[PDB]
């Protein structure tokens, strides 16, 4: 679920403010996501978007009709280390893994302030 | 902007986990919406959607080309009371007030956990 992805970005990145840092960043961090992504971080978001599309295409997810941000899963954190619980069934695991992958990706990519809050209509 | 909406909810409702709580509830608290609001809290969200639509069409927001969640405003929290800074320019002030109205409305309306995570294609 989105609140869990938020939890994961705090887990992977200590004092982060996830919605204030990553939403409406570049061309892909946020909703929508169109164009050429503007940096590694943006590419994290674009990969995340492709992951959720693949979720919706996944046979294991056939009974999720809403979008994967509404699918709760099981996860834990340990010293900045995110854990997708083995207890997860197929769809929950896959969506858990999308969020984890993007959580780590955010932590390793450089944050470019100047890419925050672009004019997507012009540049994406 | 969306993080400030979250922070306003935290303000009005000190016990709050706003995404966990108010995202993906009913037919309107989430990705847009449609259908008949399922309860008062859900009507809080329809109203906020409408207010955002109004902002999108308000002359003073004519240079706001992205969604109103991307608009930064100045607000303050103090004693459960939300204040949209009187310094805000007109668009900023309008959207801040949409948000403030919504948190307040969320703080007044019953929360009905059987209304969370609805199958919106089926019930909205
Ligand atoms: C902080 C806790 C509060 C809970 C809020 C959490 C939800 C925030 C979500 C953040 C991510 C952004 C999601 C917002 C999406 C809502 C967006 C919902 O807006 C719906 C309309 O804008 C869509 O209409 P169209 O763009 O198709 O209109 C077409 C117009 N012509 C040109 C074709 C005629
Ligand atoms: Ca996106
Ligand atoms: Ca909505
Ligand atoms: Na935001």
């Amino acid at each position: 679920a989105l609140w869990q992805f938020r939890s994961m970005i705090k887990c992977a990145i200590p004092g982060s403010h996830p919605l204030m840092d990553f939403n409406n960043y570049g061309c892909y961090c946020g909703l929508g996501g169109s164009g050429t992504p503007v940096d590694e971080l943006d590419r994290c978001c674009e990969t995340h978007d492709n992951c959720y599309r693949d979720a919706k295409n996944l046979d294991s997810c056939k009974f999720l009709v809403d979008n994967p941000y509404t699918e709760s899963y099981s996860y834990s954190c340990s010293n900045t280390e995110i854990t997708c619980n083995s207890k997860n069934n197929a769809c929950e695991a896959f969506i858990c893994n999308c969020d984890r992958n993007a959580a780590i990706c955010f932590s390793k990519a450089p944050y470019n302030k100047e890419h925050k809050n672009l004019d997507t209509k012009k540049y994406c």
